[PDB]
């Protein structure tokens, strides 16, 4: 139908916006702790300790495939690279560290995606 193709346009520029977000985001990481996927091979117990894993070369995925329907189901994978991080690292790590100068960078891009997004509809 003619609706299914104006829904998928929308999702592509969706898909669009959250790209740009997502580099913005990205380049607040410039040691690139949160690029990759925690390595289990390094981490062997990570998993009994966070459920669920995320990082920015996995969102990549997941954005590309259109994944993400909303900004809300962005910002929850984004949420959890960084409190994923705070759990499993303490207070006096570069790790944790990190996470909260990235949380705290990225608010302001969330900010102004969420006016964009509600906007441009």
């Amino acid at each position: 139908s003619m609706e299914q193709v104006a829904m998928e346009l929308r999702l592509t520029e969706l898909t669009r916006l959250l790209r740009s977000v997502l580099d913005q985001l990205q380049d607040k990481d410039p040691a690139r702790i949160f690029a990759q996927p925690v390595s289990l091979k390094e981490v062997p117990d990570y998993l009994d300790h966070i459920k669920h894993p995320m990082d920015f070369a996995t969102m990549r995925k997941r954005l590309e495939a259109q994944g993400y329907k909303n900004l809300h189901e962005f910002e929850e994978d984004f949420d959890l690279i960084i409190d994923n991080c705070m759990k499993y690292n303490a207070r006096d790590t570069v790790f944790y560290r990190a996470a909260v100068r990235l949380r705290d960078q990225g608010g302001v891009v969330l900010r102004q995606a969420r006016r964009e997004v509600d906007s441009i509809g």
